[PDB]
């Protein structure tokens, strides 16, 4: 399920670490996660801006993080 | 959920809230949120279009929203 | 859920009104709704061709469409 | 799938020259020999199946009788 | 529903059919169908690949195939 | 079958921390171990754990063979 994917988004958030979120047709946005659903993610950084997830690639934290 | 996407879309909607709308091949629209539902946008401006959230990869407020 | 997308395309197609229909490919197709359900549009022209939603970004109609 | 199957089942079974554009622009050419809710069959020197996912058009030579 | 693919799948396997495999994005895999299940392909070369369904526009076999 | 293959298999590689390549849909290769995955996503490891969702993948390539139960 999501068994795994929101304790991560949601160590992201909590910890405001710095993300870079690939998208799959190769365009790279960065800032960071400032909350999520099932499908949305609203990252934050010079420009606000609402994610699709099925956009998405790759969700790459700037630092190692406790994962679930 | 939705808990997210919706009050979000419904507050660009209701503050006739100018955005870009990126689509996952590279293309902007840009314009305001007329209405929506589960699965697709109306967009209005210039051109007015209903556009499939499937082909939206991000959707860029020209002010950041304030959430309910 | 649906309430935009069906009333949409249903006034457009009771309407006859030609529409641009962009796929996720970037190219444009032009013709009027013959009709559709929840996967497919078929688009009148020369001949009727079948169109998958998961294909589409966008239906822009020619001109401008109330749905009362 | 009131549409879709229908029509499909009309294509194959008055084995009508079709092409179908592929959501990256490929254009594939033969007669649909079968399918089934996430398949097509198309036949021709080498058979082959396609996936609907990957699908964005179904075009056939000549009009059709259309499912209404 | 998956009438088709399955037994075309099924046949191709234990046939051991060399088949080729060609993804949405034009990369052209090549082996044969070692298994399968709703989601992924196992395809077997050098190593067994895991091919998500997702990515891939058809599936086209060295050789005609007999269904059952 | 539902999951009955990609889930052993991507447990497989996971138990084994047998090292990967994963293809994303755009062409690009991505390198690691596998950590962990549910339904939808995939925990890629080497400096740091990236997560990769499955509907950008399009292969998943172990740098040498291995076994299913
Ligand atoms: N974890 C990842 N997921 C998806 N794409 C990635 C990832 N890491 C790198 N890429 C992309 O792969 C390509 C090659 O990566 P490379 O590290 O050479 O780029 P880069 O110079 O770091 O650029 P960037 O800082 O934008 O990643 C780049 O287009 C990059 O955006
Ligand atoms: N927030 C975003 N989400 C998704 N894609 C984006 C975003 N911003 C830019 N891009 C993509 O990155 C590419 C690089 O263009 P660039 O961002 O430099 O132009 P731009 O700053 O958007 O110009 P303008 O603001 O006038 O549109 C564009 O083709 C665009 O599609
Ligand atoms: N409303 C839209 N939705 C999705 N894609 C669009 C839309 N309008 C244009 N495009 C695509 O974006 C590309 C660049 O857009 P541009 O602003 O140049 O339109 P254009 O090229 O003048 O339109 P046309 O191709 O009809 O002349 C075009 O190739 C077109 O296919
Ligand atoms: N029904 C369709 N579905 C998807 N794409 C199409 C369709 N018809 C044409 N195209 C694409 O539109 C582009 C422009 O088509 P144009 O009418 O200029 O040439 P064409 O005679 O359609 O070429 P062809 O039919 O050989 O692809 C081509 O790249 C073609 O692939
Ligand atoms: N299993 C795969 N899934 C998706 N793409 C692949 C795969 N193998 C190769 N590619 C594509 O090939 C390009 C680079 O080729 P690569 O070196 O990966 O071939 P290879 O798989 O090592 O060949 P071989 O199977 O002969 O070892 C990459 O951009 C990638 O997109
Ligand atoms: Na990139
Ligand atoms: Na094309």
């Amino acid at each position: 399920g999501h068994s795994l994917q929101d304790p991560y988004l949601n160590t992201l958030r909590k910890e405001r670490v710095p993300v870079s979120i690939y998208l799959v047709n190769g365009i790279k946005l960065q800032g960071q996660i400032e909350s999520f659903d099932q499908f949305v993610i609203l990252l934050k950084n010079t420009v606000s801006q609402m994610v699709y997830k099925h956009a998405i690639s790759t969700v790459v934290p700037s630092r190692p993080v406790r994962l679930p």
